[PDB]
């Protein structure tokens, strides 16, 4: 299909800018200025940042501004937060003309953001849980940057080879991720261990924890 | 609130027809006939399905089909196959911001097995935890599908709003989805309440599970 000519991707790190061109922006017809921008976080619905080249709605942060010169348009996000990392689109024109055209899509990395291990929670099964015949045990990871990690359990201190699922990692209000892995067991098992343990490695460094069978 | 509104999900099964529907486009300004659909797979820019209402750009196969009566809009696709699946955006020109407006989505599914309620299990906040002042409740939510839930939380009949965090549904190995919402409080407010509750909505069926303090 048709589109605008964006870069593909940009990338820069806290308190930078980044510019993003946006090239065909010309309307055929007429000598339009409709040029807006767009902001889509991953599974919502792209935002409008800009529109009119130049104007803000109300709402959105005047680190976002829109300029034009020519056949190219521009986005310029001064000052960037790690909240910023998404799609970006331009799009030009009237409508009915030929209609609206938008841009292929810009890629926004924010890099340069600190390392940050992860916290580990570990939580058994509860009493009630086990009143049902079943054990379940959860590591909840939180709080690391890049958000990428690996998970291993132990019985005792053996591998566990069965049992578990680990979820792909979520960026959360904080900029930083979050995961959980949860290792299905029976009572038994669960009864039969001294205690089990989840391991859990970032960037190289290993946090664990380990929980117990319990009285009261 | 948003000029176009969408449902949040759908779902429907191989072979079979599906509508989805937006409402809002005659109260947008100067919006004539520029309705369109996009559909979006995930990484992908999004493609243009419809526009003019009932147009279609080359490329798109006829199973998909606009149509707009009043201020509401939709879009029917025939004979559902599983690249179908994806999230679909309505949108509408809009002459108070020279600027196209999107509706707020909708997850399709097609189905690939049977719907299937959420497990869920809640924890309350370990020993260990505490100790270390802290006391984080987690709600984990398993082996749904259609993957797509919503996550409330209750303090004792209260519901709550801060200290919540709920990752995205991610696939599993057993094709169903599993995701855990965590609410971070301190001791005091765990200790305070004699329950907190996790409500978890999926398919429009609420499902609730509840704890309290040890003992």
């Amino acid at each position: 299909q048709t589109a605008l000519t964006q870069p593909a991707s940009v990338s820069g790190s806290p308190g930078q800018s980044i510019t993003v061109s946006c090239t065909g922006v010309s309307s055929i017809v007429g000598s339009y200025n409709l040029v807006s921008w767009y902001q889509q976080h991953p599974g919502k619905a792209p935002k409008l940042l800009t529109y009119e080249v130049n104007k803000r709605p109300s709402g959105v942060s005047d680190r976002f501004s829109g300029s034009k010169s020519g056949n190219s348009a521009s986005l310029t996000i001064s000052g960037l937060q790690a909240e910023d990392e998404a799609d970006y689109y331009c799009s030009s024109y009237d409508g009915s003309s030929t209609s609206v055209v938008f841009g292929g899509g810009t890629k926004l990395t924010v890099l340069g953001q600190p390392k940050a291990a992860p916290s580990v929670t570990l939580f058994p099964p509860s009493s009630e849980e086990l009143q049902a015949n079943k054990a379940t045990l959860v590591c909840l990871i939180s709080d690391f940057y890049p958000g990428a990690v690996t998970v291993a359990w132990k019985a005792d201190s053996s591998p566990v080879k069965a049992g578990v699922e680990t979820t792909k990692p979520s960026k959360q209000s904080n900029n930083k991720y979050a995961a959980s892995s949860y290792l299905s067991l029976t009572p038994e098992q669960w009864k039969s261990h001294r205690s089990y343990s989840c391991q859990v490695t970032h960037e190289g460094s290993t946090v664990e924890k380990t929980v117990a069978p319990t009285a009261c």
